[PDB]
């Protein structure tokens, strides 16, 4: 492995842009709930995952 | 592996824009809930997932 | 593993713009929740995950 | 004239609402330009006019 | 005239509302300009105008 | 002329609103200008005008 001259991006996340204006969320009866926005993840080696969200819940009434 | 003159993007996630205006969203009775919004992953070798969004709910009444 | 000349961007997040106005949330009756904004994560290597919202919940009533 | 029980609204002008957003008004090259928004009036007898808007121009090049 | 019992409004502008957002306005090259918002007149007897609103201009190059 | 009960307005103007925000405004090459916002008038017994904006100009180049 060898580099001379280079340019190398090597697991980037970059211009991400995001623009949200008069919106309006509602969650009301929920068990779990996971709400998110904007999740950048970046990574070059991996063993696991790289973006998790995970809900169990249960509503009885 | 070698590189003499290069540019090598290997793994990238770039210039993703999102625009979102008087939105609405509503989740009233759910066991388990999962909203996201963007959600950007990059990586260059993985073993596992990149993004996971799982749900298990129960809603009995 | 060696490089003469490089700019060798490995595990990088940047850039990432977020704008919100006049945005409303409402999580009312919620066993558990989770409400994010912009994460941004970076990580060269990994062995477990990026980022994890769970989230578990009950609602009796 | 005579009013023993009443109510008697005589050259009113209420309840005007306007929304303007994200709107674009160019004039370039006019002699004489007359650019208005809301204009209300009200009057219980005249004589002469209840809103003028006029312009008199040339444009040579 | 006159009133024993009563609720008069003679000449009256009330509840007027106005709203503007991002707007924009550009007046480039104008002999003569006039650029007004919100413009409210009440008045009971008149014997002229009301609101006038003129511009007379010109324009070579 | 007389009132022996009441509530008599005669030329009033009020509950007058106005919101602005994020506007802007450019006036770049003009001989005579008049730029107003929010205008209120009221009188009850008038002889000339209620509100004049005249602008006269003249642009060579």
């Amino acid at each position: 492995v060898l580099y001379v001259g280079s340019k190398t991006k090597e697991g980037v996340v970059h211009d991400v842009t995001t623009v949200a204006e008069k919106t309006k969320e509602q969650v009301t009866n929920v068990g779990g709930a996971v709400v998110t926005g904007v999740t950048a993840v970046a990574q070059k080696t991996v063993e696991g995952a790289g973006s998790i969200a995970a809900a169990t819940g249960f509503v009885k009434k």
